[PDB]
């Protein structure tokens, strides 16, 4: 029964503080005037950064753990990634999808991700991993809240029965409402497909997030779509749209007359650093394009902006292990947010940014919160960043569900030094 | 006095090894039947994976540790981190130097990498960092085996005596003669100063790494120079072009027909993905090149390539812990070499590759060699690299020289359970 957490570092505040937990909430942050010492019920944050728990606010857990089956993903393209996809879906089964969903869950939690937005494929039939995606939820509640976003693979327009299958997956109870535009068959099922998302997702009142012009064509513009159907309805705090690769690819004009419907808007954007580099600027030979969304210029106006993981070895990534200050790292390379102070606060798009992107109501260190919180060895984000640290505990409603006891190393040399790194 | 490794992986291998030492060096490498019990005057591998000491071709000692000082590189350009770092050498010390060297070296011992190839700035009348450098290289032997370039940061015919300087640097005892042809006033000047830099390492008996074509520029072929000279002194072996960018950038033909040349001539190259994707494409608004040279090219046209760290928290790089695997993990991303064959084997961009650029001769796990080897706690390359293990042991001459307890991670649900990420 833990009753505090002491001496803990926040961001953007200085010295120590003491974090006062009553009935699975926050009760009281005080400062403290000095280093603690450890008491009973106290959990020791020893000087730490404590932060509200990582987001992952795009990922697929009914395809993770697939890589290399049946096929390789050969061509390392969104479209050769889908057709291997397509391959491994006829094999899927119930228990196959409940156990690599769980799979990486568990290296989610041991990482400090309490959040998940999973897409899960409805183009198909059986709705089999849908449905498995369900029980998951339920089950893995005490330790992530997981939202599922019933996303039509193949295509509204361009699969049989897609829309069908689409709205059988909300009345079921998918929280949110997929789509992928630019993978149908013409543009004009692409911008028919959104219209029919945003009807169910005002029918059944639910979330949308939509897979939206991942694709390096300058003409792929769904966009804009997505942006005005939010702001006709009134509905931009519900909105994502993901990926939006092929901003990286617009002229400038057109991108300036866009920025202001997107900021009206009020839609949420998630960037995917780690897959985007991997599957964009495929077909270009050199130079090759970067191909990740304008994340630098949505920062700068105001708009929200936040990092997925995306993939964890499946047929789009053969790689990962679940971590978002990995895909943080590597965001904030390609994207050229190399400033001291946008390092720094690097953190924000893996946690407070993706909590609006998801909705989140109890979110965040502020007394009447829940005790949803994570301890980082590092003195602040700049820190935890560059070293890329691990999660030293993971605290939610006021108990400890993960910890990790940091590596040790040590260097030989005239005598023992151990070595921080810092 | 260890005489045995037991329980150890080899690259490519099948089964369990046992590697026998003496008097420092590997004196048999044997299969083992199964797993063999600890044994005194033995190190358990663990089933770990053992390779040759991690190396890098490719860092700035002298500039290590000076990112802030006395100002940010704000544009994080190539030109501005030069005009950073000339404030920053105007107060330059001897101490100030071998401590932050020092500092960085530590680091990298801890990693796992024995071989370093350092360069240092001779554009200062003083040399106070080429002559501390020449004195930390004799300071760390037993530990790492450093090179020093005598780089001509500012230009060998744009700087005051810079071709005196850096002669006087070979006279000093740098081990390599480098340039700088694209930072100089005119393409003139680059070409001449090639011929310069080729004129002393003849005449010293010297190695030669330029830094060559860090420049966004398709016009900037100062590479064709570096290898033709190397190809009519019969000296490719002993040259290393580093970064050469602009080769992301040139047509195809171009590249093609020089691709013969860079065949013939047998010079190395070296890519730094981390810095490259941070300096490079800051010209373009969008889309953004990536800006690393042809990495996948050279290797399909068994091209020595290999990948360095280049900066670590300097004028050019706000981040690093002097980690290889880190890097290597940023270069098969960018460079999208991301077939699991091509991860799998992407420890030789880090290790043999690199031995060869470094012109090592004691190198390698084979009988006869120097006992120097490293332990890594993973199955395989892939491994390694998907999870950025730590390294576990390094050896050196047949001692112990580091040692990471590895990081210990427990998730608790319904019971505890470790995770490992596998
Ligand atoms: C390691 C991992 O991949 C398997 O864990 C088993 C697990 C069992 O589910 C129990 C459920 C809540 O009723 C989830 O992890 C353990 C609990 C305690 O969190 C999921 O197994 C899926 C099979 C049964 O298809
Ligand atoms: C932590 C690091 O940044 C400082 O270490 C001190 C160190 C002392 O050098 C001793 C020399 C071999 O004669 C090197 O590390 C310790 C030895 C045992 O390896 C270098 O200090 C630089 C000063 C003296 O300008
Ligand atoms: N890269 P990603 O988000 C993963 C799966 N399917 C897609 O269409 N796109
Ligand atoms: N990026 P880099 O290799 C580091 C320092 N000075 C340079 O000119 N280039
Ligand atoms: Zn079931
Ligand atoms: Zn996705
Ligand atoms: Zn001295
Ligand atoms: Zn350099």
């Amino acid at each position: 029964a833990l009753q505090t957490i002491i001496n803990a570092r926040l961001p953007g505040e200085e010295g120590l503080w003491q974090i006062h937990l009553q009935d699975g909430k926050i009760s009281a942050i005080d400062a403290q005037s000095g280093v603690m010492p450890i008491t009973e019920n106290s959990l020791d944050a020893e000087q730490g950064l404590v932060i509200p728990p990582f987001v992952e606010p795009h990922i697929h857990l009914d395809t993770t753990q697939t890589a290399g089956q049946p096929n390789w993903n050969q061509s390392g393209t969104l479209f050769e990634g889908i057709e291997r996809w397509a391959e491994r879906k006829a094999l899927l089964t119930h228990d196959d999808v409940k156990q690599r969903a769980w799979q990486t869950l568990k290296w989610q939690i041991a990482n400090g991700i309490q959040h998940v937005r999973t897409h899960v494929d409805v183009s198909d039939a059986t709705l089999t991993a849908l449905k498995a995606m369900l029980e998951v939820k339920q089950e893995v509640a005490p330790w992530i809240d997981l939202q599922i976003v019933a996303f039509p693979q193949e295509g509204i327009l361009s699969y049989p029965n897609g829309e069908a299958l689409l709205e059988e997956a909300l009345r079921l109870g998918a929280d949110v409402v997929g789509a992928i535009p630019h993978f149908e068959f013409t543009r004009e099922y692409g911008v028919e497909s959104l219209h029919k998302t945003f009807a169910l997702a005002q029918k059944y009142d639910r979330l949308i997030d939509v897979h939206c012009d991942e694709i390096d064509d300058e003409q792929s513009r769904f966009v804009e779509t997505v942006a005005a159907l939010a702001h006709h309805e009134g509905m931009g705090a519900r909105v994502t749209a993901s990926h939006t690769t092929a901003m990286h690819s617009y002229n400038g004009a057109y991108t300036s007359r866009l920025f202001r419907l997107l900021k009206m808007s009020g839609i949420n954007f998630v960037a995917n650093p780690l897959v985007n580099i991997h599957l964009q600027g495929r077909f270009d030979t050199y130079p090759k394009r970067r191909g990740i969304t304008r994340v630098k210029e949505m920062l700068e106006s105001g708009i929200n902006v936040c990092f997925g993981h995306d993939d964890v070895f499946d047929p789009w990534y053969p790689l990962g292990t679940a971590n978002m200050l990995q895909v943080l790292h590597m965001g904030l390379h390609v994207c050229q947010l190399m400033g001291y102070g946008q390092i720094n606060d690097g953190l924000n798009l893996i946690t407070h940014h993706s909590a609006r992107t998801l909705n989140l109501q109890d979110y965040g260190i502020a007394a009447g919160n829940s005790a949803n919180l994570i301890i980082l060895p590092a003195e602040n984000g700049f820190d935890a960043l560059r070293r890329q640290v691990p999660v030293r505990y993971s605290v939610r409603g006021g108990k400890v569900i993960a910890s990790t006891q940091p590596a040790q190393t040590t260097v030989y040399l005239e005598q023992p030094e151990a070595i921080d790194y810092k």
